[PDB]
């Protein structure tokens, strides 16, 4: 028969790149954490993501879940 389904277009692909310095100011909210922490996370973890995430939630949990890449870093 038909299978259907034909979409999807658009995606946040890749994390987002952030310089050091400068940009470093108030943000992570423990909200957040405990979201994250309660999910599996590390506060710490959740805290460095949330920062990258720029006090982003649904981006942070992308980080936390694929924090630890095939790098030491």
């Amino acid at each position: 028969g038909s299978s259907g389904s034909s979409g999807s277009r658009q995606a946040p692909i890749a994390n987002a790149a952030v310089l050091p310095q400068s940009q470093g100011r108030v943000a992570a909210s423990e909200e957040q954490i405990q979201k994250l922490v309660a999910m599996g996370f590390d506060r710490t973890q959740v805290e460095v993501a949330l920062a990258a995430a720029d006090d982003d939630l649904t981006v942070a949990v992308e980080i936390l879940m694929s924090q630890s890449g095939p790098s030491s870093g």
